C-alpha cells in the first residue's frame, strides 16, 4: 500500500469507534498528555500524582495496590484516606487483618474520630457492607485491607477451592457499577492472590516497594518508595514514582518537591546546596526538607509552579 496520511486518518477514525464502545481509556499511547478531570484525590507525593498522570487517584474508579510485606501500600492508602478527609469528605476502612495503627494514622493526617471502621466475619460480608456502604453515596474513599484476608463463609465454616476467585468476581461485577455511579472511589490492598477479577476491575494498579532503608546518618528515618503504575485508563500507564516514608511520619510531602523542584529547573542544586528563585532553601536534601517544612509559605509556591508546568 502506497498510502501516507490517509492512513493516520483511518486510524484517527479506528481509535474514535473504539473508545465509542469500550470507553475512553481503551487504546491510547504512552506519550498521550490527554484527560483531566475536576475530580482527583492526591495521593501525598506529587511525584506520584504525575505518575497517576490526572493529579491523583480517579474518583468512581476501584484502584488496587499490591506489594509485599512492609514497602508503603496501607502508607500510600492511608494518604489517599487523609486527602480524601481534608475536602471534607467521608472514609471507610473494611479491616481484615486486625492491624491499624490509628496513632501513625493521625500523624499522617488521618482523622481516625471520624473514620468509618468495620471489620467483618467472612469475606463475602465485609464485601457487601462496603457495597451498601458504597451506594449510600456518601463515602467517598472506602478502604478495603487485604484481599488474601478476605476468606469465604464456606471455608470458614469447614464446607473444594476456587473460593476466592469468584467471591471477589461476583462482588466487583456489582461494586463496579455502584463505585461508577456514586463517584466514590474504592482500594484494594492486594499481596505481591483475589487475582484475575481484580486484575481486571480495576482502572488503576499500583505496585509499591521498597527500594532502600533511608540512611538517616544515625539509624532510618525513612525508607524509598517506589511505585509503578503497571494500569491506568486514566493516563498513559507504566509510568513510576519514588519517594520517601519517613518512620512514624509517612511520606515526605517536602522530600517529594525538591525532587520534582529539581528535575524540573524549579529548584537548583549548586553542589550539596540547595538552591531557589535566587535564594538558599538548605544544605542536603534534608536540610532543605526541613526548610521547607517550616515554611510552608514558599513550600506550597514550589508545589504550585510544577503544578502549572504540568497540571
Amino acid at each position: 500500500m502506497t498510502q501516507t496520511p490517509d492512513r493516520e486518518k483511518a486510524l484517527e477514525l479506528a481509535v474514535a469507534q473504539i473508545e465509542k464502545s469500550y470507553g475512553k481509556g481503551s487504546v491510547m499511547r504512552l506519550g498521550d498528555e490527554a484527560r483531566q478531570p475536576i475530580s482527583v484525590i492526591p495521593t501525598g507525593s506529587i511525584a506520584l500524582d504525575v505518575a497517576l498522570g490526572i493529579g491523583g487517584l480517579p474518583r468512581g474508579r476501584v484502584i488496587e495496590i499490591y506489594g509485599p510485606e512492609s514497602s508503603g501500600k496501607t502508607t500510600v492508602a492511608l494518604h489517599a484516606v487523609a486527602n480524601a478527609q481534608a475536602a471534607g469528605g467521608v472514609a471507610a476502612f473494611i479491616d481484615a487483618e486486625h492491624a491499624l495503627d490509628p496513632d501513625y494514622a493521625k500523624k499522617l493526617g488521618v482523622d481516625t474520630d471520624s473514620l468509618l471502621v468495620s471489620q467483618p466475619d467472612t469475606g463475602e460480608q465485609a464485601l457487601e457492607i462496603a457495597d451498601m456502604l458504597i451506594r449510600s453515596g456518601a463515602l467517598d474513599i472506602v478502604v478495603i485491607d487485604s484481599v488474601a484476608a478476605l476468606v469465604p463463609r464456606a471455608e470458614l465454616e469447614g464446607e473444594h477451592v476456587g473460593l476466592q476467585a469468584r467471591l471477589m468476581s461476583q462482588a466487583l461485577r456489582k461494586m463496579t457499577g455502584a463505585l461508577n455511579n456514586s463517584g466514590t472511589t474504592a482500594i484494594f490492598i492486594n499481596q505481591l492472590t483475589g487475582g484475575k477479577a481484580l486484575k481486571f476491575y480495576a482502572s488503576v494498579r499500583m505496585d509499591v516497594r521498597r527500594v532502600e532503608t533511608l540512611k538517616d546518618g544515625t539509624n532510618a528515618v525513612g525508607n524509598r518508595t517506589r511505585v509503578k503504575v503497571v494500569k491506568n485508563k486514566c493516563l498513559a500507564p507504566f509510568k513510576q514514582a519514588e519517594f520517601d516514608i519517613l518512620y512514624g511520619k509517612g511520606i515526605s510531602r517536602e522530600g517529594s518537591l525538591i525532587d520534582m523542584g529539581v528535575d524540573q529547573g524549579l529548584i537548583r542544586k549548586s553542589g550539596a546546596w540547595f538552591t531557589y528563585e535566587g535564594e538558599q532553601l538548605g544544605q542536603g536534601k534534608e536540610n532543605a526538607r526541613n526548610f521547607l517544612v517550616e515554611n510552608a509559605d514558599v513550600a506550597d509556591e514550589i508545589e504550585k509552579k510544577i503544578k502549572e508546568k504540568l497540571g
